[PDB]
């Protein structure tokens, strides 16, 4: 139960588990275009924020990448 996690796409993104094809589209974007370089000057933390973003559709939008990701998705970082 620690406060915080990192490293669920599903969570970055803001997705069930189970989203579908069009959330994980519709949401990438949204949350793309809230945390944007752009509007975010005075956010330098922001920029790694968006990076995680991309990263995390790229694999979830490839079905080969999510179904591999689906199975080695775990976080056996001690907790």
């Amino acid at each position: 139960g620690s406060s915080g996690s990192s490293g669920d796409y599903y969570q970055i993104l803001g997705v069930p588990r189970n989203a579908s094809q069009k959330e994980i589209k519709k949401a990438y974007y949204q949350l793309a275009k809230k945390y944007h370089p752009d509007t975010n000057k005075d956010d330098p933390k922001a920029k790694e924020k968006f990076s995680q973003l991309a990263e995390a559709y790229e694999v979830l939008s490839d079905e080969v990448k999510r179904k591999q990701y689906d199975a080695y998705g775990s976080g056996p970082s001690s907790g």
